[PDB]
């Protein structure tokens, strides 16, 4: 039926398949788990170099072949936007969870009941969640603080963790108003190379990396009046066909003057409005930026789309297409608007914004890959921030939860019976992968701290256990500040756990040569 | 180092390639495992086609290329030699101690402590195969009768398996003498197409496929006396160099009968002994078989060396060189020899020995391919009825001796402690495949015999446990007269556990390209 | 100059290719070093599988391309034949003195300033060989069980050291005979698959691979007079060309008679030398063998002469040319003589020699490739266990050895300064690759042993220290019985710096394309 050449995958062999994708993916992935783990090195078909340990940038980044592995990245994916960071965690325990999965498959135990006893686990472990989330304040600077840091650890930007704790849980603060609903669009991550990591710093305003149009303008300008016009400031060309038709040598001179004048009233317009700081999503003709330069009025052209909207949010600034439509009540106000070099690339800093709805962390470090991950890395801290405003539930690190969950899930085993059971406590079993691998990739003997976190968990509590990868022993993660959000954990096992069991349900792949 | 091309495996994947090559020949050798397993076609590179369900014949002849399968095979062979029978389920659970081995490598468990625990855990198996141990008659009739019968159950040979445990328990009873030493060399395996299985007979004394190489020769020669020679019956040519010079027309006529007076002077020599039944290793001239069958000397030549042997045994003919060496003290005794046709082949039956040694079984069925099977049945029958004669000891089967062990394994695994109990505790559960993979081909819930029998074994005893595939319920092995000599359990852990662990001990394997 | 294609190493090329080439032979042999060392699993170019732990081994068969790693090769030979053991331990320390040593290179110490400090250092490291040797009894039994048993461990063969210990110093003692020279050529290794390694025994006398010729011959002969013929008993013919020519029909018969009366009287003449046991080197007629059997002369043919040859020692027998020579003075003692049926194989043990100058070891296990390791383990006992009575003196295990002359070296390099300091400061710590790599292969912490196993060394002595891989710690290996012969490790000092140097002092390759 299939053209020759194409290449199936069936029964067992589309279950092989499906379990090597998402082994080797979570195989290869699972390295980088932990505040421990490693980096991976992704070189593009052009040449370009990228160096992250973000689950999501590795999957996204790197060439995948396999369509199971094409699967498990959606769960990175949902990840990233849900909480920004444990994109590496949703993986592996997928992986995991597949791995036991071919094993119960070669058990002889039926492909439906190997996904009712995932679904079935899943749904208690769920539960089990919700029953060990631990109520915080969902503003409550410390908890806040605790959550941004761990969130920092394990890579690069922990040498300042404290400074970047701070910035953003200001960050979130600030934009998110009231209690409560967090937007990542609220908040631009700006990097630019020199100082160090811990002069990292946030702006209440925007930032962006643009200079004025004129050398004549102002290089400072308070109590700004910033308008945002999105149409070039040009002679305005009409939408219909229209040329003009000179026919006396006083007109060849009336007209010249008369495109001049034209663009002289347009920036009269623009003055007319009280504005005196002006960004142009479009272009600015060099004769309009000097008029504007000599009206005092400072500007800047070509201003990103993204750029021009979250101007918007922080000075109040309403976005006008024409020149003509701007008045008083269309601007924004910013405190401050001053052209800085940074590294020596000239910058305009809008700060000192009344009430921002959004706001700019500029990141620095000793180089650009330096502030790449960087970058990177308060982004997730972004999300991870603003979830614990909207869901104030937390846990604790450290392995402990999936060791509770484990507990629990081979009781509910028990319950369950049959062979039905077998699903459910290979799936319990599986949930034991994140101890493990934190413990592999920190060097720690993985027998050893699994018969004493689990003892010392199950006797101690939830909230006085996990491993502590830093001394390499059990420890009380809660009392050392090491938690992540609940959304973290329920939203890794929700997406890895429906996905998961989809691969498992695929027992037929129908690939082209 | 090496030559460019040439291929090598180190570490995890020298580790890895051992695992899947041991792994592969037990995933596909399992499916035979057990009454209800199946067969293998295995075709040679001339066309030639065996179908067979002994694991030595099939990794014998089939086309190894892994270094590590190539070591398991030696495996089966030691099993062939000791016992006959149970030479899959040696590989068998080889296999799955490799397949749980590789988990323990992933899980981060040094070599030498999956090999430290392998040993310790085969040690004490040993200990617990020699304490579930059940003494038993060596020559009792019944037990013996059960033994013989387990062997022949799963084969085509099993329609039978009444008249054929009765047959070889009389044959290796017979060829054993005192208590004792068993040979199969002993037992000539025969096999003639025609008639059935239950047609199948025991000839004490040696039964060959050779004919009388006179037609005048008598058919049936009572009270026998065989003689034994290994020279050929022809005009004796010196070991010097020596030819005749005829100078004389009477020499010419001289020398011509001085040739026919030597050959017929040598058959009065072979008459002058007492003989008047003879087997010749070498040929026999014509003029010789004609002086022979008018002495009234029945005659084979061209007789296998085997035969000829297997004929010493069994009358206690004295093997001579020359015929001049023949002696009345030399010959052998044999009731009645008898020339008759079997499938209408002409064979020779020497039968009614005084007191044979050796005994020769002419298997019979409806076709080549079944007489074909029987007589590899057969020889395996041997083996194990030889077994409990020489160790007096038997163990019932069902898989209960393994679920005994896996026990008292795990319980072992307790006291060891560290990672080392993984290592037992892992050995213990591998234990297991033997009772799951009978269920597989026996198309048994595993999960639910896995339950049943553990419980029901460990309550109950060894002695009142197994699965019973032909009912697919837990029963009394033991009372069933499902029994198998305790060799054959000992052995495959022996050799398996040796081997399997000396697998796991190379971390380096240098193959040509 | 050189053919077009011819490549060539120089300078630095030279060097760096030569150091590869040892690095990489110690590269992948030390992960054999130690107790807790793995194999290696050749496969020749015909498919032949040879599993091996032995570092000649491995060298021999392997498939070398570079030249300075077929010269490191000799080393691993010179301590093959001088002590048998330690061969793996010879290349680990050269190839890690060529690590040093590149670095060195590196380091702009001129390649004469290496070579010069290697030489000094070895010079060195010689004497203190000699100040750290202990003085020990030659034939003292308990001295000589723990050398035994020390070369045993690491080996499959450790299961049962203590028989295998008390075997191989009963062996050598008896072959030794005085204080003393021992020949590894008197005791002869030969493997049977059948039993365990514990019922491996010694034979006092010869055992051979052989049958009795004729089965009317005796199965057991007490007071066996041996008889050692290396002609073949057949018809002599004459070395002069000569044929018979016959013309009479009297004649026929008269030759024929003749030849049979020839062998007759040369069978006759073996009886009249009192001989009642033989083997002959090349073939036996038929005729002769019964006639043999029938004067009660036990014989077996086609006998290897390194058969004959241990033969001869162990009965006192001499070695004879033609049976006409044979005569009572001639023929040598054994005590016993008797044909048995080992793994069902037919062998002569020719056992209870008056005084045995050669004796016969067999090695028993469950399967042939245990029995295969065993062999050669063995082997490597009756090198080391020879040593010992030959040279007095031993030393302690456990690295120990090696950090007493990493230590007075490194105190050494300071006496010598200037540049040339560098080269012996560099064979001082590549010393310690020893206890380093054992600890690789045994799991254990290298920095920490490193620290505790050098301090504890330095102030408790030699005799009390060392590195305990068995327990993972710090021990004390002289009290522990952890010993090796003296010329162990001054063997593999002295052909590993020497040839190590040399291939330092190579500045220049020329090999074909």
């Amino acid at each position: 039926v299939l053209p020759e050449n194409m290449k199936r995958y069936m029964g067992r062999d589309a279950q092989r398949m499906n379990i090597l994708a998402g082994r080797i993916i979570a195989e290869t992935v699972r390295s980088t788990l932990g505040p421990k783990g490693m980096d991976k090195m992704l070189v593009d078909d052009l040449g370009d170099v990228v160096v992250t340990n973000d689950g999501v940038t590795i999957l996204r980044e790197m060439s995948v072949e396999h369509p199971a592995a094409k699967m498990l990245i959606e769960v990175a994916k949902t990840q990233e936007k849900e909480v920004g960071d444990g994109t590496t965690t949703a993986v592996v325990v997928a992986g995991e969870l597949l791995r036991k999965a071919e094993e119960l498959l070669d058990q002889n135990v039926h492909p439906t009941i190997v996904v009712k006893g995932y679904q079935a686990a899943a749904q208690k472990a769920q539960e089990l969640l919700k029953t060990i989330a631990c109520e915080v304040g969902a503003q409550d600077k410390e908890i806040l603080t605790k959550i941004a840091m761990t969130s920092i650890t394990g890579k690069g930007a922990e040498k300042a963790k404290e400074k970047l704790a701070e910035i953003i849980v200001e960050a979130v603060s600030a934009v998110v108003d009231d209690e409560g609903k967090v937007d990542k669009d609220l908040i631009k991550i700006e990097k630019k190379s020199g100082a160090s990591i811990d002069d990292t710093e946030l702006i209440k305003g925007v930032l962006v990396d643009k200079e004025r149009v004129s050398a004549q303008m102002p290089k400072k300008v308070t109590d700004a009046k910033i308008a945002l016009l999105n149409c070039a400031i040009e002679i305005k060309e009409t939408e219909t066909d229209a040329e003009i038709r000179i026919t006396d040598p006083a007109k060849l001179m009336e007209f010249i003057e008369q495109e001049e004048k034209m663009l002289k009233d347009m920036v009269a317009e623009i003055k007319a409005s009280g504005a005196n700081v002006l960004f142009c999503q479009k272009g600015i003709d060099d004769l309009a930026q000097h008029y504007l330069a000599k009206e005092g009025i400072v500007a800047a052209r070509r201003v990103k789309k993204s750029d021009m909207e979250k101007l918007a949010k922080a000075t109040g600034a309403n976005v006008i297409a024409a020149i003509a439509a701007l008045s008083a009540q269309d601007l924004g106000d910013a405190g401050l608007v001053e052209e800085r070099k940074i590294s020596g690339d000239s910058m305009i800093f809008v700060e000192e914004c009344k009430h921002p709805k959004a706001v700019t962390m500029l990141i620095r470090g000793t180089t650009e890959h330096v502030i790449e991950e960087v970058a990177r890395a308060v982004d997730d801290a972004v999300g991870v921030v603003g979830c614990t405003i909207e869901d104030g539930r937390i846990v604790s690190g450290g392995g402990s939860t999936e060791v509770e969950l484990s507990m629990k899930l081979r009781e509910y085993a028990e319950g369950i019976s049959g062979r039905e059971q077998l699903a459910v406590r290979a799936f319990a079993d599986a949930l034991e992968v994140i101890p493990r691998t934190l413990a592999e990739n920190a060097g720690l003997d993985a027998i050893e701290i699994l018969v004493k976190v689990r003892a010392a968990h199950a006797s101690n509590g939830n909230k006085c256990a996990g491993l502590n990868v830093f001394t390499g022993a059990v420890e009380d993660m809660c009392e050392n500040g090491v938690v992540e959000p609940l959304r973290v954990k329920t939203q890794a096992i929700q997406s890895a756990a429906e996905s998961t069991e989809m691969l498992l349900r695929i027992d037929d792949v129908i690939a082209a040569e």
